[PDB]
């Protein structure tokens, strides 16, 4: 009664695996991600993460269902979610500039989603702490109300806090957004907090992307991906490692950002997400608090 009743209308892009469509379910727009039979492990793992108890949150993509659909020749494996017409934060930031208010809304909601992912909720209906492992502007979506929600949870890892163990055996993710310790393979992958810290580094890069598009008095920067000035469009681990680990460079913080308090606060958050030492980085909770006070 899920897949059977949905009609696909428009192809809207690709996932890591799977094809994303705009579909209609009981007259409503939904997003459908479709995987083939040979991608069952990917589909199942993403279904599993989205079905985590107590996961739902305004800043996490709203999951509707996992399902199968047999068309008479082959079986499709479906994930169905809320639909957000703006699409990704990447798309949004390319299309638009934002106000100071708009920037803070995007950054705060992103941090709130990540803080929720990262947080263990204790109790009978307890939520394990979860780290994303591939956070970037392309997998954060922008809702009609101008807030963000986090998607693409297929690479996520979940923590059992009593044993300090992780639910799968984990260099995944997008090379451009990989933390220094991921790039140089020094990350201790038996340590769950290390994955949280790596997510924070990537969120700092996303905040830089947003801040570039904050237009004050007609003044703003063009849209760029982090490290656009230092690496090729599809960089290798080695190309990223030489920049981030060896030369110790980070995205440049424009001078015009010091002239505005909101932009100063954002720039300071970025610096404190970009430390080479993960243990020194801000937590998502702390970032949320700081942006909430700013909002
Ligand atoms: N570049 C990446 O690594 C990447 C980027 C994006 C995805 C992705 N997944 C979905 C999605 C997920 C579950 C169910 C439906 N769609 C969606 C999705 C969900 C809702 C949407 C959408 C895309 O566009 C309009 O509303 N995007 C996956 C991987």
């Amino acid at each position: 009664t899920i897949a059977r009743t949905i009609v696909l209308q428009e192809s809207i892009g690709k996932g890591r695996f799977g094809e994303v469509w705009r579909g209609k379910w009981r007259g409503e727009e939904v997003a459908v991600k479709i995987f083939s039979s040979r991608e069952e492990r990917s589909w199942f793992r993403e279904a599993e993460i989205y079905q985590t108890v107590m996961l739902r949150h305004e800043n996490i993509l709203g999951f509707i269902a996992a399902d199968n659909k047999d068309n008479g020749t082959w079986t499709q494996l479906w994930l169905v979610s809320d639909y957000h017409e703006h699409g990704s934060l990447f798309d949004y930031l390319n299309r638009y500039t934002v106000t100071v208010e708009g920037m803070i809304k995007l950054a705060l909601s992103t941090a709130s989603g990540l803080a929720h992912l990262h947080m263990e909720i204790v109790g009978t209906q307890g939520k394990p702490a979860i780290a994303h492992r591939d956070l970037k502007s392309k997998n954060i979506l922008v809702k009609k109300n101008g807030t963000c929600c986090i998607a693409d949870l297929g690479l996520a890892v979940r923590h059992d806090s009593a044993t300090d163990t992780i639910d799968i055996a984990p260099r995944v993710g997008t090379k451009r957004y990989m933390a220094p310790e991921v790039l140089d393979d020094s990350i201790n992958m038996k340590h769950f907090e290390s994955f949280k810290r790596a997510d924070i580094y990537a969120m700092g890069l996303v905040f830089w992307e947003i801040a570039r598009r904050c237009s004050i008095g007609g003044i703003h920067e063009d849209y760029q991906l982090p490290y656009y000035d230092l690496v090729p469009s599809d960089p290798s681990v080695e190309e990223m490692r030489k920049v981030v680990c060896e030369q110790k460079l980070r995205p440049n913080i424009p001078n015009r950002w010091q002239s505005c308090e909101a932009l100063r606060v954002m720039a300071k958050i970025m610096r404190e997400c970009w430390y080479a030492n993960g243990a020194a980085r801000l937590t998502a909770l702390r970032i949320k608090k700081t942006l909430s006070q700013l909002s």
